[PDB]
């Protein structure tokens, strides 16, 4: 897989994260990403897929030692943590033939898992339309924990 890049936008308060909505195979929430252009540096693609999904440039806030980076299904997804975003900054992408809604979220509320279907005596998992967000949520918290307590 090609590498994905973007971001996870805090507020000041560092209790709510800003997830995107998309359509169709992406129709849930996720944090805002994208696959890397030939020749692109990493920290650029996410600045670059996030003003495209949000209308916020990130570019003069990354830290390139602050990210969260999974390895899901052999494709490399890292997204660079950028706090004190301000909950009344205003959102609108270029590209709403893509992005449904933008909002923020509760990280305690939040899933880190999805429910299995044990009282139904059924294998495999509950639908959840956090599925994408979900795989980074525990290692966000626990890098919170870490640089701030
Ligand atoms: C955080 C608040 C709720 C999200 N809103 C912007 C927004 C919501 N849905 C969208 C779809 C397309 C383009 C922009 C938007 C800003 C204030």
């Amino acid at each position: 897989g090609v590498p994905t890049y973007g971001a996870i936008i805090l507020d000041e308060t560092l209790e709510n994260v800003l997830l995107v909505q998309g359509y169709l195979a992406k129709s849930g929430w996720g944090f805002p990403k994208g696959k890397v252009n030939k020749e692109e540096a990493p920290h650029d693609c996410a600045a670059r897929e996030v003003f495209e999904e949000t209308g916020f440039d990130i570019k003069d806030y990354i830290c390139k030692d602050d990210y969260i980076e999974l390895r899901i299904n052999d494709q490399l997804a890292r997204l660079y943590i950028i706090p004190g975003i301000p909950k009344d900054t205003k959102f609108n992408p270029k590209t709403r033939r893509e992005i449904r809604n933008i909002e923020w979220f509760s990280i305690e509320k939040l899933p880190c898992h999805r429910n299995d279907m044990t009282p139904k005596s059924k294998l495999g998992l509950a639908p959840n339309k956090f599925f994408m967000a979900i795989p980074f949520i525990r290692p966000l918290r626990d890098w919170l924990s870490r640089r701030f307590g």
